[PDB]
This record gives C-alpha cells, sequence and structure tokens, in this order.
C-alpha cells in the first residue's frame, strides 16, 4: 500500500531534493580533466556534511564506502569513488548524489561530460535526459506507471539505445527506496495508478549497445555487457493534483519545475 505524504511531509522532500540538486551545481566547477572521482567524493561528503549539515543516504548503505556514486563511460551505476580514476577528455561521468535532511531524501543524478565532448556520447546522454523528460510530463494523477515505462523504453528503443532491466526508480521517503519500482521499461506486471502525494524517483539506465549488464568483482560497481557507454539521469518527483513537481530541479534543467495538465 503505497505511502502518500502529508503537505509536512512534502515540504521536508523539498528541502532535501533541493540540497540533492545543490550538491550537483557545487561540483560542476571540480568536474575537470585531470581531477580524480576520489577527490570529487570529498568534495561532496564535506558540503553535504558541513555546508547543508545532512547526511549522506550511500554511505554505508549495505556497506557501500564512499558519500556519492560516481560512474564513469561504460559503468552503468554505482561506480566507487577511488584517488586513482582521473577523469579525462570525451568521458561521460554520473554523479548520484542522495541526501537525508530531517529524515527526509533527497535523489538526483546527472551526466557530465569531461572536455571536448565526443559526438555518440553527446547523444546518448541527450537522449538519456529527453527520456527522462518525457516521461514527467506524463506524470499525473490517475496515469499508470505501466505507461510510462513503455513511453521511456520506447523512446530510448527508437534511437537504436537500450534500457537496463535490472534497476528501476523508487518510492522515497524517510526511505531511500521505498514502494512502488518504477521500471524504465513495459511490464505485465506493473499496475499503479498514481495519487496525488506520492513521492518517487524516475531515473532511467540508458546504454548505447546491448542492454545486458555485468557486475564486477568488487560487488558493486556494473558495467554494460558490452562495454558499451551508459547514461543516467534522475530526479525525485511529488505527484500533485494535476501533474507533478519535481524537487530537484537544477537551474541547467530546461523542463519546468511544475508541471501541470490542467486548462
Ligand atoms: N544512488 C542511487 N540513487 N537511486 C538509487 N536507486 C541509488 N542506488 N544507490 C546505491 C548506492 C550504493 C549501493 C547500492 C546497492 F544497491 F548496490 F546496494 C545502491
Ligand atoms: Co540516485
Ligand atoms: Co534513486
Ligand atoms: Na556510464
Amino acid at each position: 500500500a503505497i505511502s502518500i505524504k502529508t503537505p509536512e511531509d512534502i515540504e521536508k522532500m523539498r528541502v532535501a531534493g533541493r540540497l540533492a540538486a545543490e550538491v550537483l551545481e557545487m561540483i560542476e566547477p571540480y568536474v575537470k580533466p585531470g581531477v580524480s572521482t576520489g577527490e570529487l567524493d570529498r568534495i561532496c561528503n564535506d558540503y553535504i556534511v558541513n555546508e547543508q549539515h545532512a547526511v549522506s543516504a550511500c554511505l554505508g548503505y549495505h556497506g557501500y564506502p564512499k558519500s556519492v556514486c560516481i560512474s564513469i563511460n561504460e559503468v552503468v551505476c554505482h561506480g566507487i569513488p577511488d584517488d586513482a580514476k582521473l577523469l579525462k577528455d570525451g568521458d561521460i561521468v554520473n554523479i548520484d548524489v542522495t541526501v537525508i535532511k530531517d529524515g527526509f531524501h533527497g535523489d538526483t543524478s546527472k551526466m557530465f561530460i569531461v572536455g571536448k565532448p565526443t559526438i555518440m556520447g553527446e547523444r546518448l546522454c541527450r537522449i538519456t535526459q529527453e527520456s527522462l523528460y518525457l516521461a514527467l510530463r506524463m506524470v499525473k494523477p490517475g496515469i499508470n506507471l505501466r505507461e510510462i515505462g513503455a513511453a521511456i523504453q520506447k523512446f530510448v528503443e527508437a534511437e537504436g539505445f537500450s534500457v537496463v532491466r535490472e534497476y528501476c526508480g523508487h518510492g522515497i521517503g524517510r526511505g531511500f527506496h521505498e514502494e512502488p519500482q518504477v521500471l524504465h521499461y513495459d511490464s505485465r506486471e506493473t499496475n499503479v495508478v498514481l495519487k496525488p502525494g506520492m513521492t518517487f524517483t524516475i531515473e532511467p539506465m540508458v546504454n548505447a549497445g546491448k542492454k545486458e549488464i555485468r557486475t564486477m568483482k568488487d560487488g558493486w560497481t556494473v558495467k554494460t555487457k558490452d562495454r558499451s557507454l551508459s547514461a543516467q539521469y534522475e530526479h525525485t518527483i511529488v505527484v500533485t493534483d494535476n501533474g507533478c513537481e519535481i524537487l530537484t530541479l537544477r537551474k541547467d534543467d530546461t523542463i519546468p519545475a511544475i508541471i501541470s495538465h490542467d486548462e
């Protein structure tokens, strides 16, 4: 039975979502050729703890050792910040930030392209963000999550890309992952009719090549099986009476925070 957040809960999620977005805005000037992912993670954790007075939800989660996930190129998700891993020209990099503030979580991620983009990296990132945005435009009471997942998948596949099956968006609130699962592809098992006050993420992982993935022996890092590039963007939202409100919007987003479907 899916959680419905109160107005007071939603305001706390606005606060936490803003913090998560602000980590991404803060880190941008540091994402440059030559920086290590270990350094980026320290900058993020110091900011979260010392400036935001918040906590990373990733740190210690199932034993995860770092504060943000940083995934480069063929890494799909859960990449571990490493002092030895240096960013370089052409890399596509996801930074995924989840913070807890006043008991509530905010969860967001974006791609950064380092130095001169490669055209395929830029296209993959663009299509991935566009797939998130088309899903966000669909969210309103009465729509089924199945329709949203199906639409993401059709859009991505038409570009010759694929959707990763093993990971999904999620309800979010006092818990990091709550009901429902938010699949980014069509499934007969999905039957969730949205209601005002539901809060969840949408966070498609899109591969340039085939959909299959592999987890590395570190038990964390996930890569494309074919070593094709993979990209992801994520926002946390609340369903409103006539659409949704994005809780993790950044200045560089190009979709409005409040989406209304009323006349
Ligand atoms: N950073 C995230 N944003 N949305 C998620 N589902 C995220 N997953 N995060 C993690 C972070 C560390 C470990 C794991 C785990 F699932 F592998 F345990 C998941
Ligand atoms: Co996330
Ligand atoms: Co998430
Ligand atoms: Na990637």
